Order: structure tokens, then sequence, then C-alpha cells
């Protein structure tokens, strides 16, 4: 096995195991020390003010398998430190009946069982477990582990009778799925519930979702109230909160709700953050974010989506979250998106980034699968004195409109997400930043402009903001990690409101997904304005591509080019013209980002192991 | 609930779990301080000649379920001292997938892993698992563990390939079981598959057998061999060491051989006790012990038997146990006998004495279920000067015939067992020892005669030498745990060749067993002899009564009078007349016994506890 990255790649089946581990690796981000992660899990901001992330974790293998919560801890959401004890990076691992298939995604009760923090989590037994399999009552559960030392260890809850699993009885009948416990307080849910609470006797301020579904029928969100305030064994299982059809859709704005959820959570956010009103805040908006399963042709048969939902009271003291429209949170390859409370009255999310290498064809050579995203402020995004005239506005698919009194203009409303800004605060401070000169791409634009000034390596960023006609039928964007070979295309076309990423030259290796990606973008006209702007960042990351546009659309995407000299950066342009001009300005480009991990050496592999034969006998892990 | 046990009982079942601990419990014998026990196992004399005893144990539950090595040590076999660790008095439990479903029976490799004390145990994890039911590969496994502090507590190997489980793969398809792993060093088979080694490549000074059987067509026991010397992943197997058909007999002194073997092993033994030659001692002979199912219409479906085997070397470089002789280890309510070498040439044997409570009517009031037997030294057995008029004596049943060169003595070698001689000092040097007159039944001997010194509790020993016409019809024998209302009865008779424990009138309790109890005993006559002798001692222990005749037929039963004075015993006479009198002699009572574990309080429950709804939903145990 051949490592020349100034050739042509050989036939990279053949090397060893982790012999590509820097190769295209992140380094700017949250990612495991080594093998398989999957979903963020277990998310809290500590006491001492640091952040506490957990992950689906499977170490020194390239499969899911004995999913473990492996953490780490940060104070700014960007560099990060590793915990360490018996089981290395593993804090939560299988060890009872209850959970010994997997200790699934759970959510953190800050102040629990004996006033320490405290998760929630699906505990996984045995039997067939999937949406499109015939699961049984007690493959998933709910179980308790609380934390003595600020998530270094967890202590699970005895096995049994008024202990673990506290949650075990299947809601309603039939179900495709009965995990993923979202822990939440809301005093929105408390206020709205007040006068009910004689008909269940649920009065805790804890509520926890439930995520799922029912075969042939659609996904379902189920809703828990605790049942008494400061006890946690026995929570009060209200009824569902969202209802959806089987692969329903809501439109081309939205995704599919598939036949599944997974990893549903419920917040409240306002203009500048989360929102801690009980419903007198009339700028203040209920969301939920939930992925979906079955719904999808391609992305792993996956869709991380959200709604904005309006709460109605049932006569039965239980809630019904009817969708008033609804989006997507990511539009390419990531999933799992989760949200938790920060001080200064904000919510953050954050979602795994799994790989484009579907056949597992060079997996092992690698010696990890899987990455977070970056850490995302959710707030309500608010676009004043929107002009009528922009196409296709009353539609409100992802997005709700308001009036003006007079009918001349619209106060839109959406979900709003943007990078932490810790992490851009470091990214930039760390980074050689060039302020590039702004650009008119006319009939003289060439197809493609390097940047005045060039990345080093496979970590930079990129910003600038598009300006195009209204009635413009010219494309423009950003080329990343570009050599004359290997380059990959990040366009903008306002005519079909279309963001893509063109994959079809990446990488030399033919193994790695080739697939074109897209994002819906709508570009809210403003009232007087003879342009349309489209402010597009993208964070390059060894082989993550993420990109932001106008903090709201978010399209996350792997690309692994072969050379050592697929790094280069530029402007694209597309039927730019003496009469279509597209300007582009608030161009900079960030050289080198943030070492995320400043402990860990460059390579963390520990090797890769087998189950063995027994593996295919018990039928539960791939093995390796 | 009344505990007054100097009137009738009440309904019992209205009291309270583990009201009745101390009521009917053992204090001389191995016993689990509460809840769930069964079968013996990880039995080894450590570098320090104490004894290390290992049992399955569930604490806290009355049936079986998460089954665990309970352990405990002694000096003499008789007083014992618990572990007490991070679980107690539990030193292996399930805690990996491999094992999670149970911590089944295993044994001892003296000198293992790193040199240290290794179990090889079976490891047990989800599936249908029994003789009776649709048993897959993978739901019984083999794994090792090692103890780096002499048995506080162990370190089981790594799951996966190369690691544990060691042994997976079903040596035969269809199988009823595969468990019980018997490991052992034998010189004898060495020397026979010297010459074979080139067609195995197994040379390894281990053996171990694993018990099993094939779904319609008898038990099996299998044989593998250690690959190689000082190396302990890797058991190569050679073939079936027994096969016995589906529910054969070898006939009314042999029980029957059922279905499936469980809790299997291999020894050789001589006169003395154990036999360490390669097949050069003439007087040794080789055994196998094994436990069968499904052949029995009582008892737990459960017989424990013995074969004494001549081995043949078969082509392929394996060994059949050709049987030529077969017993019975113990005819009542015991199983599960495992053996292990002890210094200056001793096999030392130990069963498991379960309840005679089968529908589970008191067992939570108990707070606690099951005993072992006593320890008992193997040998060969040998009567010399047989007289050939001795009824029956060349069919050979549980025993083999040797004639004289003149043919007027027969030489007889059966299976000697005798209760180990430190328990018996013991027992003896702490009680009240009444060495009682002669006694002559004739024809004014009554029914039922009192000892003239009688015990104080239900805690002694008794013996006796009962001498009997070689043309008797009379019967004789103990009456134990005896008042006027409540008494357990030991018969012999001569003619039937029957001893017998009638039950009828044990207990007021209805809800124990009262049926009747059965061994087989062979009076070998000697040459010249006019007469014929019973040597019977029995122990009463709580609520066991366990017999042993001639060192040879043992028999544990067990009984629960409810009144406190029925603790009596005495002598038995049946048809005893001036002409057929039965003399009894070498009589002794041993008031006290010994308390087996000094540290221990009378009352060592810790309540009981249910698993809750999740049991019925894996299926697996019971849940209490
Ligand atoms: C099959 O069998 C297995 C094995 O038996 C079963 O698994 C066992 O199940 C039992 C029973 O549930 C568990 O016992 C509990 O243990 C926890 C502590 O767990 C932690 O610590 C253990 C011991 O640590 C020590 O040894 C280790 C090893 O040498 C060493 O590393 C360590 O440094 C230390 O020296 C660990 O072994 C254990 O690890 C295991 O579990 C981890 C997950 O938790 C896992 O990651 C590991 O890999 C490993 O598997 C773990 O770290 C005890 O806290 C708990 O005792 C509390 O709860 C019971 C009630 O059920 C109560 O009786 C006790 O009194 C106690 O409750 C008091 O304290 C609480 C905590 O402070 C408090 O919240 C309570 O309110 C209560 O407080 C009382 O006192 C205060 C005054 O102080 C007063 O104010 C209050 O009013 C009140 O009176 C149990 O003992 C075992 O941990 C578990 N073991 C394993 C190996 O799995 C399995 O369940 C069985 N399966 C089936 C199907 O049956
Ligand atoms: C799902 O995930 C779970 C969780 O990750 C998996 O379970 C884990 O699996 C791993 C991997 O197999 C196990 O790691 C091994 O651990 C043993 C030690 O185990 C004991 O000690 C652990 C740590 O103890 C410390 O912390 C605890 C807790 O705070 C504390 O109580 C204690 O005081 C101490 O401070 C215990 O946690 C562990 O308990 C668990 O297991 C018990 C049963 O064993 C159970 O009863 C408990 O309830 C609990 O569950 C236990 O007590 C290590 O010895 C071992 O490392 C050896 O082996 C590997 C090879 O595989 C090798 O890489 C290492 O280097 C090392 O081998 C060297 O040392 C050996 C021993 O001396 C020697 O024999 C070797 O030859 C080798 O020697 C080398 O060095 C010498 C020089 O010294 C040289 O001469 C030689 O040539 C050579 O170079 C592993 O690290 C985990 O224990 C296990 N954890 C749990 C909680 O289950 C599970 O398998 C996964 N399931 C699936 C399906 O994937
Ligand atoms: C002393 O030691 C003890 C440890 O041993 C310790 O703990 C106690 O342990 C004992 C066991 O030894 C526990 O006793 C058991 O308790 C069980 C639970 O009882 C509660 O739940 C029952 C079932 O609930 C389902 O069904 C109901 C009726 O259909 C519904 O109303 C429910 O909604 C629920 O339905 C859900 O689940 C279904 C599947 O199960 C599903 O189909 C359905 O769709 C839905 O999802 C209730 O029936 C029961 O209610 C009765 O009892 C309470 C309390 O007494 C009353 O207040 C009620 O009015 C009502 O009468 C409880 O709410 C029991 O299920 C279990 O019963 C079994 O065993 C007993 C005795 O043998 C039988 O009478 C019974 O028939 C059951 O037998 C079972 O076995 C057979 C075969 O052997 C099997 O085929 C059959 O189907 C069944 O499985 C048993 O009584 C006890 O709970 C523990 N108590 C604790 C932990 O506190 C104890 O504490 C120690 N003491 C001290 C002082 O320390
Ligand atoms: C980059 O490397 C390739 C392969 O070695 C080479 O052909 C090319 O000249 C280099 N420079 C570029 C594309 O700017
Ligand atoms: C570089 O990054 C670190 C880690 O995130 C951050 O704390 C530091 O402030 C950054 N340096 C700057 C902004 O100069
Ligand atoms: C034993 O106790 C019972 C019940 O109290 C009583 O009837 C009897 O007289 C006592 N003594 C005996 C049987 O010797
Ligand atoms: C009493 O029993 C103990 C424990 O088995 C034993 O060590 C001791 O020798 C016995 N006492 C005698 C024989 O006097
Ligand atoms: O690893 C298991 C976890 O991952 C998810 O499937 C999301 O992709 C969750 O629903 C589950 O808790
Ligand atoms: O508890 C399980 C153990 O008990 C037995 O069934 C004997 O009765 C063994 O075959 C097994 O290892
Ligand atoms: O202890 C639960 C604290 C909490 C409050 C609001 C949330 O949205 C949440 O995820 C957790
Ligand atoms: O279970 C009572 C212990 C406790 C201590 C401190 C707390 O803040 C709490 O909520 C509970
Ligand atoms: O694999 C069949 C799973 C299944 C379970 C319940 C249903 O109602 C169904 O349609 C399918
Ligand atoms: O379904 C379990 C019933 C139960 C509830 C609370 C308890 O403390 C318990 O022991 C059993
Ligand atoms: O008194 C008004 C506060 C008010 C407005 C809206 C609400 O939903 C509410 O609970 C309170
Ligand atoms: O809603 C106030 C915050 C906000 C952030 C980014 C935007 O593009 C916007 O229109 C509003
Ligand atoms: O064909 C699109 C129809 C139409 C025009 C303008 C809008 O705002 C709208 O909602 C629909
Ligand atoms: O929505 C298309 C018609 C229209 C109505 C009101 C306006 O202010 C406008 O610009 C266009
Ligand atoms: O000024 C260049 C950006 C731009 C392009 C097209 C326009 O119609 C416009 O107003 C601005
Ligand atoms: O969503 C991309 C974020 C962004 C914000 C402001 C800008 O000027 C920009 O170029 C990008
Ligand atoms: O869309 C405007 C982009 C732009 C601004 C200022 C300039 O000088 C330019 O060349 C382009
Ligand atoms: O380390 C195994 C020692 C051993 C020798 C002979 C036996 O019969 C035995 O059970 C163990
Ligand atoms: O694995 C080699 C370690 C070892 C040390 C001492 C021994 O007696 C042994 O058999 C092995
Ligand atoms: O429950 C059916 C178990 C079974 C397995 C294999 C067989 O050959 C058989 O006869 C029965
Ligand atoms: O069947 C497992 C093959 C294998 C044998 C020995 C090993 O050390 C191993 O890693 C795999
Ligand atoms: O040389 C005789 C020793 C001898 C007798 C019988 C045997 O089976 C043996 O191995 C050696
Ligand atoms: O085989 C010598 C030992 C032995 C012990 C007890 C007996 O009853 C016997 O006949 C022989
Ligand atoms: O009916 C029993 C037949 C018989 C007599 C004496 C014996 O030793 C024998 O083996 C069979
Ligand atoms: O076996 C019954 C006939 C018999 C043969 C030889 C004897 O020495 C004897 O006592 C009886
Ligand atoms: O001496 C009383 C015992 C005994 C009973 C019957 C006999 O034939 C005998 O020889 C001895
Ligand atoms: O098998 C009962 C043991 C025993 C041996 C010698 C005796 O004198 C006796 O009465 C009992
Ligand atoms: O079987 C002989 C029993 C016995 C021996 C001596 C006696 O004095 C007696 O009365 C009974």
């Amino acid at each position: 096995c051949s490592l020349d990255q100034t050739v042509a790649p050989g036939n990279l089946t053949l090397c060893g195991n982790a012999t590509l581990f820097t190769t295209f690796r992140p380094k700017a981000r949250f990612i495991a020390p080594e093998g398989w992660m999957n979903a963020p899990m277990g998310l809290y901001q500590r006491a001492d003010g640091s952040i506490h992330a957990g992950y689906q974790s499977h170490p020194k293998h390239i499969q899911w398998g004995n999913i473990s919560q492996g953490a780490a801890y940060s104070s700014d959401f960007t560099s990060w430190t590793d915990f360490n004890g018996s089981e290395g990076y593993k804090t939560i691992w299988p060890s009872q009946i209850y959970d010994i298939r997997g200790v699934f995604d759970g959510s953190i009760i800050k102040e629990g069982i004996d006033g320490y923090p405290t998760i929630l989590y699906t505990s996984t037994s045995f039997g067939p477990l999937g949406a499109t399999l015939n699961e049984a009552e007690g493959t998933e559960t709910q179980s308790l582990a609380y934390t003595t030392d600020d998530g270094a260890s967890w202590i699970k809850l005895g096995y049994g009778a008024g202990q673990n699993p506290v949650i075990y009885e299947w809601p309603e009948t039939n179900l495709t799925g009965f995990r993923d416990p979202y822990v939440f307080q809301s005093p929105r849910l408390e206020a709205l519930l007040a006068n009910t609470t004689s008909i269940t006797n649920a009065t805790g301020d804890h509520f926890a979702t439930i995520s799922g579904g029912v075969h042939g029928d659609g996904a379902r969100l189920f809703l828990y109230r605790q049942h008494t305030t400061g006890e946690f064994i026995k929570w009060t299982y209200l009824g569902p909160l969202v209802t959806t059809g089987y692969k329903e859709s809501y439109g081309e704005w939205s995704g599919n709700y598939g036949i599944n959820f997974e990893t549903a959570g419920v917040t409240r956010l306002n203009p500048a953050g989360a929102a801690w009103d009980n419903g007198s805040d009339t700028t203040a908006v209920d969301f939920v974010t939930f992925g979906t399963e079955q719904g999808r042709a391609d992305h792993q048969n996956h869709w991380p989506l959200w709604a904005a939902v309006d709460y109605e009271v049932r006569d039965n003291g239980s809630i019904e979250a009817v969708i008033a429209y609804s989006g997507v949170q990511d539009w390419g390859r990531s999933y799992a998106y989760a949200s938790f409370p920060v001080e200064g009255y904000r919510q953050v999310s954050v979602g795994w980034i799994y790989e484009d290498d579907d056949n597992v064809i060079l997996a092992k050579q690698f010696g990890y699968q899987g990455a977070f995203t970056l850490f995302r402020d959710l707030f309500v995004k608010v676009v004043e004195n929107v002009s009528p005239s922009t196409p296709g506005l009353f539609e409100q698919a992802s997005w709700s409109t308001k009036n003006s009194t007079d009918g001349m203009s619209v106060t839109v409303t959406t979900l709003g997400q943007r990078v932490v800004p810790e992490t851009l605060a470091a990214y930039k401070g760390n980074s050689t930043v060039s302020t590039l000169a702004p650009v008119m791409l006319n009939e003289s634009a060439a197809a493609y402009t390097p940047f005045s000034s060039q990345p080093t390596d496979r970590f930079y960023a990129l910003t600038g903001s598009f300006e195009f006609g209204l009635n413009t039928t010219a494309k423009a964007g950003f080329r990343v990690l570009a050599s004359e070979e290997e380059y990959t295309d990040i366009w903008f076309d306002p005519a079909s409101e279309n963001l893509t990423v063109v994959r079809t030259a990446s990488s030399l290796i033919k193994s790695f997904g080739n697939d074109t990606e897209l994002a819906k973008v709508k570009l809210y006209e403003i009232v007087g304005a003879e342009s349309k702007t489209l402010n597009l960042t993208v964070f390059v990351d060894g082989s993550v591509i993420e990109i932001y546009a106008n903090d709201e659309v978010a399209l996350s995407t792997r690309a692994y080019p072969w050379l050592a000299n697929s790094t280069g950066a530029g402007l694209l342009a597309d039927g730019t013209t003496a009469g279509d001009v597209v300007g582009v300005s608030g161009l900079e480009l960030w050289d080198g980002l943030v070492d995320a991990w400043p402990a860990r050496p460059a390579n963390t592999s520990q090797g890769l192991v087998w189950d063995g034969p027994t593996a295919a006998m018990y039928g539960l892990f791939a093995g390796y």
C-alpha cells in the first residue's frame, strides 16, 4: 500500500488497518479518539460552566455495536478534553440484562437522583430492534444513571421493581420504535396543563418525550410528565405530542416524515435564543426537532427535520402539538441532532456527520467513522420588510408570514441556526485570515477563479455575500478542496432556489459517494431592493464540508480527494454576463482553524478488533 | 402469621418473607447466606491447603436466575467463611454479552492464565436453553476467567476473536445441551493418546469434558484436549467420550440415562482414593460421574449417576468410554455432583440437595432454597471373600465380580463413598456423644423404640450396625425427627433389598413432599457367615436427612416437621420374632454437630426482591 499523494491512488483496500487514519480526518471539530461514533447524547452544561458532550461509541470497531457513551468536555464548545477512566473514554456501557444490547441515546436531568446530574437513556436488550422489524415490548426500555463526579463515571440504578428500567410499558401497541428520551423543563407546558392535573395526577417539573411510531401508520412523539417533583422513578404517559402519517410530506421545503422518529427534542425559542416564558412572550415559538426514518431514497434513509408547533390541550390532560410550519435542520449527510440549554438564554444544537463510504470499502483503513457537526445556536430568525412579490412567499412552507396593516410588507419568521460565536472567534483568532477584495462576476468571469490567497491544508473557512439580480439566471458559489484534477463545487442557482454540492470530481478514489447534495434556500426579497443576497459560509475540515446560508440553511457533506494539493479554493460563476452580474463581497479565508483536541496525538488509533464467530451467532452486531 | 410450634401450623402462606428462615434451616453444612442456590462449582484446593467452594447463586430471590458464582472457603470442609467483596458473597456474575443470561457451572485449571487459578465455565446468552427446547449454537459457550487473589475476585478474558468465549462451535449438530466444562489432568488418557497426537495435533496436559446430548438420540459427554501445554485459548474436540441411548437404562441398580447429561466429570480411583497412574495400577478404575435429565418421573426428572468405564482408543485419536458397570451416586433429592482432587491422593465429591417444595408454596417464607450434601471421599470399594450364593451377585449391575481360582469366593468392586473424615471428627468432637447399648429386636420389640438418650434439636447424627439372618423377612431401621404426631421412618427390608424413607407423617404441613424415597442396597454375603450386615449412618441437619449405607449407598432427602419437639429418634422394627431376630450394635448418637458458619448470625436474610414487569418481557428468569 502506497500512501503517495503526489500520484494516482492505488488499490487502497490492500492498505492495513488505520493506515489512512490522518489522511481525511477532521481536526477542528468534535470527533471520537478512534473507531465508530454516531449520535450525540447526554449533553449538558456542568456547574463549572463547561460543556459535557457524550456520544454513541464503539471503540476499536468501524461499524456500530455494543453501543456505549463516549465522553469529553470543553469550556468553549471548541477545544475538547477526553475523559479517561477504567474504560478509557467511555463512561457508560452495556452491563445489565436490561441494557446489554446497547446503551442508546439519552438526555440529562440536571438536578436528579440525590441532587446529582442524572441521565435518562434507552436501555436495550435482546430481540428484533428496528422500525422495519417486528419489535416486542421490553427490547427498548428507559433507565436512569447518575454521576457523583461531573461525568467521569455514572452509577446505574439497580435492576428490578421500582428501579431500572423506569419506563418499559409501550404507551400504544405495535410500535416501530421506543427510544431517545428527551428530558426538559417547560413553563409553557406546565401552564397549559395546570387545569388538568386532577385528571392525570402528574405534577412534576420535568417532561420527557420518547421517539417512535406505529406500524403502518406513521411516526409518533410520545409525551411523558414526571409524576412528582423531586422524584425520578415514576413518569406518567400523557399522550402523543406529534402524530404524522406514513411517509407523509409537508412538501419540497420539509423533507418527509417517514415511518418512525428518532432523537426528537422539544424547545421554545425567541429572536435572541432560548425562551423560558409560559406563553406570555408573543415573539416566542415552540419547536420540535426530530429525525425521521424510511422517508428518503438516499442519505441512509434519514431526514433531520424541525417543526414550529402550536400546542392544544386535550380533554384527557395531554398535549397535541399541531405543526404550523416544517423545515430541515441539515440537508446533507448528518442526522441525530440533539439540543440543550446553555447559560445566557441559549439553546445549542449539534448533530452527527456520517462518512460517505456506505459500502464500507475503506472504513478499516480509516480506523474510525463519523464526526459531529459544529455546535449551533438556535433562535427565531425574523426578517422584516419582506416584499410580497418574493416568489412563493405565501405558501409559508418552512416559515410563517405576517402582513403589515397596509398589506405592503411582510414579516417572515423561521428557525435560525448559526455556529456558536465561541467557535467562530477561536477559528478566526487562530487562523491566518485573508480579507479578499470584492469581485464583480460578469462577462469576463472564468468558470473558476482561485482566491488571491490560498489555503495551506484541508482546514479552513470561507465566507462571502453573493448579490444577485431579482430575475437572474446566473449561478455562483465556491469551489473547495481543489486541484486541477479534484475539486468540490458549491453552487447556488437563484432561479431554481437550489443550493447544490457537485461531487463528480471530489475524489480520484471511486468508492466514496459522488452524488449531488441539494438544499432549498428562500431568498426573502426586501421592500425597495433591486437585488437579493446569499450570505454563504463554508467550513472545510479534513473530509467535512459544512455549509451555512443566511443563518438558516445548513448542509453537511463529505469529500475525500487523494492528492496532497487538492486544498485550493475560489469563486464559481456560470452564465454571468455584462447584463446578468453577480457581486461578491465580504470575502474572507480563514486558513488553519483550531486544533480541537490539543492533548491528542495525530494518530489516536488503538488498532481494530474482530468479535469473532459468536457475533454472527448472537446476531446483534456486525462484529467489526 | 403465628410461629407457635407447640400447636398445629396455621396458614403459613400468610407469613412474611423470610419469617421461616431459621425454622427448618441446616446449620452443620455448606449453604448460601440466603436466597437461591443450586450446583457446586469452581471447586479447588488452594495453595494454602484450604478448600475453595463456589456455587450457583441468586441472592434475594427464591427461584433461579441471573445465575452467579457465590463462594466461600474452609480449612477442613466443615467450618466455612464467606468471601465478601463488592458483590457481597458473589465472585463471578453475568456482565458480558456472552454470559449475560447466566454464569453456569465451571471447573478449575489450577495453573492457568499467567500461572493463576483459572475457571473454565459455561457462559450463556440469549435464546431457548434446555434439553426439551430448540436451542441454537451460541446460547451456551465456554469462557475463561482467572483470579489473582485466591478466589476473592475473577478477571474474565476480553470478548472477541482469540479470547472469550474460547469454546463456541457445537461439536455435533442438534444438541440438547452444551455445558458444564470439567477440566482434569489424566496420565491415563495421555498414555492412551500418545500414539495418535499426529492425527489431532492436541498435546496439552489438560482435558475437558462438556455435557450434553443429541435431540432424539440420547445423552453425550464430549471430550476435548488442550491443544498445547501452557496455552489455554485453544481446546481441540477429540470425540464423544460417553454415548448413551434415549431414555436407556442399564437396570434397577442404575437409574436411567435420560436425554441429556449435566455436570459430568471424569476421574480415576483406587482402593485408597484418587489414582494418578497411567494404567499400570491393576487395582485402579476409571469412573465418570454425571447427572441425567428426563429419565425419571419424579425428583425433578433428575438422576445423579456414575459408571465404571473401560477406555478404547479410536482411529481418529479420540477415546470411547465403554460402560463396565453403572450405579447411582445418591438416590434422593440431590443432583449436580462435582468432584475435585485433594492433597493425599484424594478425590472429593459434593452435590446439591434441593428442597421438597416443588410448587413453591413456602419458598418466600423460607427466604432461601437449597444446600450442599456433605463432602465425600471417593474410592474403589473392594469386598473380599464374598459368597457366590449372594442373591443376584453375578448380574454385576453396579459392581464387578472376580472369581477366586477355585470358584468358591468372589471379590466385589464398586464405587465407594464416605463422608470426609475431617467432618466426622469435627461433628463427633463438638457433639454430646451417647454410646448406646446393643439391642436384640425380637418378639418383644415395639414398632418404635426411642433411644435411651435423645437429641436436643434438629442437628444430630446416628449410626448403627444391623445384623440380619440370611433368609430374614424382618425390617428394621431408624426413626428420626420424631414426636408422637410427626416422624420420618428410615427402613431397610433385606428381602426386597430396599432402603426406604417413609415420609407420610414427616410433617403436619401438607404442602411439602411426602413421597417415599427408595434406594437399592446389595448386602454382599461373606463366605462362612450366617448373617448379613447393614451399617447405617444418618445425618439430621435442620430439614436435611442424609443417609449412608456400607460406604456405598447414599440417600439425601427432606423433612419439615412443624412441632418444636419433633426431634426424637430411635429404632424401628417390623416382623421381628423369636426366630427372625435383628441385632443392632455400634449404636451412637452425636447430638449438636458443628456450627458450619460461625461468623454468620442465625438470620442472614437480606429480604427478597422482585425483578418487576420486565422479567416476563425478557422471558429468561422467573423474577423472584
Ligand atoms: C446480576 O447480578 C449482578 C451482580 O450482583 C447485578 O449487578 C449488581 O446489582 C447491584 C444491585 O442493584 C448493584 O449494587 C448497587 O451498587 C451501587 C454502587 O455501584 C457502583 O459501585 C460498585 C461498587 O464499587 C466498589 O467496588 C468496585 C469494584 O471493586 C470499585 O471499582 C469501586 O472503586 C468501589 O470500591 C461498582 O461495582 C459498580 O460498578 C458496576 O455498575 C456500573 C454502573 O452503575 C458499571 O459501569 C460497572 O461496569 C459495574 O457493572 C458501580 O460503579 C450502590 O450505590 C447500590 O447501593 C444503593 O442502593 C441500594 C438500593 O437498591 C441500597 O440498598 C443501598 O443502601 C444503596 O442506597 C443508598 O446509597 C445511595 C447512593 O448514595 C442512595 O442514593 C440511597 O438513597 C441510599 O442511601 C442510604 O444511605 C444514606 C446515608 O449514606 C441515607 O441518607 C439514605 O437515607 C439511605 O439510607 C447497590 O449496592 C451492583 O452495582 C451491580 N453490580 C454489577 C457488577 O453490575 C445485576 O443487577 C444482576 N442482574 C439481574 C438481572 O438480576
Ligand atoms: C462492551 O463494552 C464493555 C466496556 O468497554 C466491554 O467490557 C470491557 O472489555 C474490556 C476489553 O476486554 C475489558 O478490559 C480488560 O480489563 C482487564 C481488567 O479487568 C478488571 O479490572 C478492570 C479495571 O479495574 C480498575 O477499575 C475498576 C473500576 O473503577 C476498579 O474497581 C479497580 O479497582 C481498578 O482500579 C475492571 O473494570 C474489570 O471489572 C469488570 O470485569 C469483571 C470481570 O472480569 C466483572 O466482574 C466486573 O463487574 C466488571 O464488569 C476487571 O475487574 C485487563 O486486564 C485487560 O487488559 C489486558 O488484556 C488486554 C488484551 O485484551 C491487553 O491489551 C492489556 O495490555 C492487558 O493484558 C496485559 O495484562 C494481562 C494481565 O496482567 C496479561 O495477562 C497480558 O499478558 C498482558 O500483559 C502485558 O504486560 C505485561 C507486563 O505487565 C507483560 O509481561 C506481557 O508480556 C504483556 O505485554 C483489559 O483492559 C474490561 O474489563 C471490560 N469492562 C467491563 C466493565 O465489562 C465489553 O466487552 C463490550 N462488549 C462487546 C460485546 O463488545
Ligand atoms: C417479599 O418479597 C417479594 C419478592 O418475591 C417482594 O416483592 C414482591 O414480589 C412479588 C413476587 O414474589 C410481586 O408479586 C407479583 O406482582 C405482580 C405485579 O402486580 C401488579 O401488576 C399486575 C399486572 O398488571 C397488568 O395487568 C393488570 C390486569 O390485567 C392491568 O390492570 C395492568 O394495567 C397491567 O397491564 C399491563 O401489563 C400486561 C402484561 O402483564 C399487558 O397485557 C397489559 O396490556 C398492560 O400493558 C396487577 O394485576 C397487580 O394488581 C393486583 O394486585 C395489586 C397489589 O396486590 C392490587 O392492588 C390490585 O387491585 C390487583 O389485585 C399489580 O398492580 C403480579 O403480576 C404477580 O402476579 C403473579 O403471581 C401471583 C402469585 O403467584 C398470581 O396471583 C398471579 O396470577 C400472577 O401469576 C403469574 O404467574 C403465572 C404462572 O406462574 C403466569 O402465567 C401468570 O400470567 C402470571 O404471570 C405477582 O403478584 C410483588 O409485586 C412484589 N412487590 C413489591 C416489589 O412491592 C416484596 O416486596 C417482599 N415484601 C417485603 C415486605 O419486603
Ligand atoms: C498537484 O499535484 C498533481 C499530482 O502530482 C500535479 O499534477 C499538479 O501539477 C499539482 N498542482 C496543481 C494541480 O496545481
Ligand atoms: C484559539 O483557540 C482557542 C481554543 O478554542 C481559544 O481559546 C483561543 O482564544 C483562540 N485564540 C485566539 C482567538 O487568539
Ligand atoms: C410435643 O408437643 C406436642 C404439641 O404441643 C404435644 O402434644 C406433645 O405432648 C409433646 N410431647 C411429645 C410428643 O412427646
Ligand atoms: C469442632 O469443630 C471445628 C470446626 O470444624 C473443628 O476444627 C474442631 O476440631 C472441633 N472440635 C473438636 C473435635 O473437639
Ligand atoms: O446508536 C443508537 C442511537 O442512534 C439512533 O438510531 C439515531 O441514529 C438513535 O435513535 C439511537 O438511540
Ligand atoms: O444453574 C445452571 C447449572 O445447573 C445445572 O443445570 C445442574 O442442575 C447445570 O447443568 C448448569 O450449569
Ligand atoms: O434538567 C432538565 C433541564 C433542561 C431544561 C430544558 C431543556 O430543554 C433541557 O433539554 C433540559
Ligand atoms: O435526595 C435528597 C438529596 C438531595 C440533596 C441535594 C439536592 O439539591 C437535592 O435536590 C437532593
Ligand atoms: O415484521 C412485521 C412488523 C410488523 C409489526 C406490526 C405490524 O402491524 C406490522 O404491520 C408489521
Ligand atoms: O411495577 C413495580 C411495582 C413496584 C413499584 C414500586 C416499588 O418500589 C416496587 O418495589 C414495585
Ligand atoms: O397575563 C398574560 C400573561 C399572559 C399572556 C399569555 C399567556 O399564555 C399567559 O400564560 C399569560
Ligand atoms: O431574529 C433576529 C436574529 C436574526 C439573525 C439572522 C438573520 O438573518 C435575521 O434576519 C435575524
Ligand atoms: O406559483 C406560485 C404561486 C404563488 C405566487 C406568490 C405567492 O406568494 C404564493 O404563495 C403563490
Ligand atoms: O403579492 C404580489 C402583489 C403585491 C402586493 C403588495 C405589494 O406590496 C407588492 O409589492 C406586491
Ligand atoms: O452590484 C452588483 C450586484 C448586483 C447585481 C444585479 C443587480 O440588479 C444589482 O442591483 C446588484
Ligand atoms: O449563514 C452564513 C453566515 C454569514 C453571516 C454574515 C455574512 O456576512 C456572511 O458572509 C455569512
Ligand atoms: O454586490 C456588490 C459586490 C461588490 C461591491 C463593491 C465592489 O467594488 C465590487 O467590485 C463588488
Ligand atoms: O488443573 C486441573 C487439575 C485437576 C486434575 C485432576 C482433576 O480431576 C481435576 O478435576 C483437576
Ligand atoms: O504466562 C507466563 C507467566 C507465568 C508465571 C508463572 C507460572 O507458574 C506460569 O505457569 C506462567
Ligand atoms: O423444540 C424442537 C427441538 C428439537 C431440535 C432438534 C431436533 O432434532 C428435535 O427433534 C427437536
Ligand atoms: O476464530 C478466531 C480466529 C482468531 C484466532 C486467534 C486470534 O488471536 C484471533 O485474533 C482470531
Ligand atoms: O510396563 C507396564 C506399565 C505398564 C502396565 C500397564 C500400562 O497400561 C502401562 O502404561 C504400563
Ligand atoms: O476398598 C478398601 C476400602 C473399603 C472401605 C469400606 C468398605 O466397606 C470396604 O469393603 C472397603
Ligand atoms: O434370579 C436371579 C438369577 C441368578 C442367581 C444368582 C446370581 O448370582 C445371578 O447373577 C442370577
Ligand atoms: O452360586 C451358587 C453356587 C455356588 C457355587 C460356589 C460356591 O462356593 C457357593 O457357595 C455356591
Ligand atoms: O445375633 C443376632 C443377629 C443375628 C440374627 C440372625 C442370625 O442368623 C444371626 O446369625 C445373627
Ligand atoms: O456407611 C455407614 C458408615 C458406617 C461405617 C461403620 C459403622 O460401624 C457404621 O455403623 C456405619
Ligand atoms: O447383631 C449383634 C447385636 C448384638 C450384639 C451383642 C449384644 O449383646 C446384643 O444384645 C446385640
